[PDB]
């Protein structure tokens, strides 16, 4: 409780996280720095030099091929502590996070960990041991002056004589750093000593792991107020003079609280207040998602624990529950300001993946093991059954949960690519008629102007049957479309849209749900390849509608407007689209030409290309059909020191030359005859 204290003093905070190659020593560096005193954050208090601290460890991943997490981990500390294995030195991944961290304004500490090997295992001298670390910290040291912020590049280099380096053993629970052997007058020959004789319980208290750690942390890692000075106008694309501004720049709870959302786990928003003042029961605006909210309980961290609490101020790391869909990365404020990260776009299922247990037993709760992940994921949908997913790397990460985690031996089929259908020209008029011929539908079916589409995409035009018809009907018209045409809107679906232009059809308005509906069931398959339509208007020219009900069942409305729509698209030179996405690469500037090749030989372009000193950041877009295997390609072209991540960026259309066996594979699959159809196969005779 002695928490509340120490919210309130901005310069008695550390907002850090660990940064270590894959087994390194992180979930044990971490576990055993707070029993010293996935978790989006723990917090320790810790004395230093008579006064108390608290220091935020927020989660940070180093998954160099899951870049988007690594950056935004990345902008929600102040401070890394580098953790590198006294044997095996500093390795490509571990260059990689640094030079993310240093992208990202944050002042790096090292921790040179499995010292506990060099002697036990080689036996080395203090003295051949201080060289050994001397390399180390000579390669973290290269890697400051390569990467680091020009302020900062002598600055920011560690140095065990100041304690900006400590060594030791995050297992066997010890550290050291002269700073702390000055204090304590402790020498490393006895840890040495201590160690080979194995009294492991006397080395853990004459020189403690989270002591000397937490020591270099408060030391020499910076507080809230102490980098958003430099922090915030690296992080944020705002007007710095502003209110809003400087309200971030000083770190700030008089002014109106804003925060960043660092990860979701009710549902569970943990984030950054970097100005302001969070409270409970306080509406706030979330300027990606565009929508509003109010914060039902806040609270802050305790350890792994949340203790509820409402008023914490700027420069503490919060936990939020009741914020809506907000994802991870977007900005929450109590005004409206420009956002720390851009919007994203949407995001579908774009692979899917044919799963089963290869020993009949584990079953039942691997189908619990499998809406398990879909619990906690939203962009898992499982259907064997089927896994549907972002991409290769998203579902492999399930995969491998299910095999480790949850202990299930697995089959897992080649992924497969979700593909859409669309049309390019316009058709002649198409009749449905009932199987009781009662009722009839003249439609044509129409491309949709690309303008149109994006409109529907980024919510301008919103889904569903049509609320407003003369107002949405306007901003079609607005857009390229024909306004009287355009006021007969009646729905938007996945993409598409269907238009009433009939005029004096009695009854009409009895069969319009069903035509909706079987204007649905005609989208949810198209006939090339039974794969979602998009990009589609149909329009309902003319109808003649029975009288009575008796003779206008679903059974007779459906397989009319069905089949016209699936004819007419037939005669409209119907084509297969695929999914991209967008491809975000970090790397050292040596390996441009390298990945470029890489993107393009996968079909790609580059889109972008930023440039800081020495390092490239690259944009590109590729088909999801072509990324397959990319980590394994892009690690070789850069000596695994590309970061990268991919984003869903929507679909385009699938080059001639490549359909046709596209299309016979996707039906082959899903058991259907194999040739594309023709209109010949869908449209009926004479």
């Amino acid at each position: 409780a002695k928490i509340k204290e120490l919210m309130l003093q901005p310069e008695r905070i550390r907002n850090i996280g660990i940064a270590a190659h894959i087994d390194h020593g992180k979930t044990t560096l971490s576990d055993n720095l707070l029993a010293g005193a996935n978790a989006a954050n723990v917090s320790m208090v810790h004395n230093y030099e008579g006064k108390d601290y608290l220091i935020n460890l927020i989660d940070t991943p180093g998954h160099v091929d899951f870049g988007g997490d690594v950056t935004r981990a990345m902008r929600a500390i102040d401070g890394v502590i580098i953790v590198v294995d006294a044997v095996e030195g500093v390795m490509p991944q571990t260059e990689t996070v640094v030079r993310q961290a240093l992208r990202e304004y944050v002042k790096p500490v090292l921790f040179i960990n499995k010292v506990d090997r060099l002697i036990r295992e080689l036996k080395l001298t203090p003295q051949q041991m201080m060289e050994r670390f001397s390399k180390i910290i000579m390669d973290v040291n290269r890697l400051i002056q390569r990467y680091a912020p020009e302020e900062y590049k002598k600055k920011w280099m560690v140095k065990v004589e100041d304690g900006s380096v400590a060594f030791g053993s995050a297992y066997y629970n010890w550290a050291l750093s002269v700073p702390f052997m000055k204090r304590t007058g402790v020498k490393f020959n006895e840890i040495i000593d201590l160690t080979l004789k194995g009294d492991n319980r006397t080395l853990r208290q004459k020189a403690p792991l989270h002591v000397v750690v937490l020591d270099m942390v408060v030391r020499h890692l910076p507080s809230p107020i102490e980098a958003q000075k430099y922090r915030i106008p690296h992080l944020w694309e705002g007007d710095i003079s502003s209110d809003i501004g400087q309200a971030m720049l000083n770190c700030d709870p008089k002014g109106k609280m804003v925060m960043v959302v660092t990860k979701i786990i009710g549902e569970v928003a943990t984030g950054r207040v970097w100005s302001g003042t969070v409270k409970s029961g306080q509406e706030v605006y979330l300027i990606n998602t565009k929508r509003k909210a109010r914060i039902q309980q806040v609270g802050i961290y305790m350890g792994p624990e949340r203790i509820n609490m409402e008023a914490v101020p700027a420069g503490n790391i919060v936990a939020v529950t009741g914020l809506r869909d907000a994802m991870a990365g977007e900005t929450v404020a109590e005004e409206q300001i420009e956002p720390f990260e851009a919007l994203h776009y949407v995001s579908e299922p774009v692979v899917t993946v044919a799963i089963e247990a290869k020993n009949v037993k584990d079953l039942p709760r691997l189908i619990e093991a499998l809406r398990q992940l879909a619990k906690e994921d939203p962009t898992l949908h499982v259907k064997q059954h089927l896994l549907s997913g972002m991409g290769e790397l998203h579902l492999e990460v399930k995969l491998y949960k299910l095999k480790k985690d949850w202990g299930i031996d697995i089959e897992v089929s080649e992924p497969i690519v979700v593909y859409r259908e669309s049309i390019t020209k316009s058709s002649p008029m198409v009749e449905g008629k009932s199987p009781n011929r009662h009722n009839r539908f003249y439609i044509v079916v129409e491309p949709m102007p690309d303008e149109i589409y994006n409109a529907i995409k980024e919510g301008i035009i919103p889904e569903g049957r049509v609320k407003n018809p003369k107002e949405v009907a306007k901003k079609l018209a607005e857009l390229g479309m024909d306004y009287e045409i355009a006021r007969g809107i009646v729905d938007i679906y996945n993409g598409n849209m269907f238009i009433d232009n009939t005029k004096g059809v009695q009854y009409l308005n009895e069969v319009m749900d069903l035509l909706i509906d079987g204007f649905h069931q005609a989208m949810d398959e198209g006939p090339l390849a039974r794969e979602p339509v998009m990009k589609v208007i149909v329009r309902l020219l003319d109808a003649q509608v029975h009288e009575d009900n008796v003779h206008r069942g679903p059974a007779q409305i459906y397989p009319a407007i069905r089949t016209a729509i699936h004819c007419a698209m037939m005669k409209s030179n119907p084509v297969l689209y695929e999914p991209y996405q967008k491809v975000i690469i970090n790397i050292p500037y040596e390996y441009m030409g390298a990945v470029s090749r890489e993107i393009t030989q996968r079909r790609g372009q580059l889109v972008d290309m930023k440039q800081e000193g020495e390092v490239m950041t690259i944009i590109a877009e590729a088909p999801v059909a072509e990324m397959f295997g990319f980590a394994g390609s892009i690690r070789s072209a850069t000596s695994g020191r590309a970061l990268w991540s991919t984003e869903h960026a929507g679909f385009k259309r699938v080059p001639n030359e490549l359909a046709q066996q596209i299309i016979r594979q996707i039906r082959q699959r899903k058991g259907l005859d194999p040739n594309p159809p023709t209109e010949k196969d869908v449209c009926p005779l004479f």
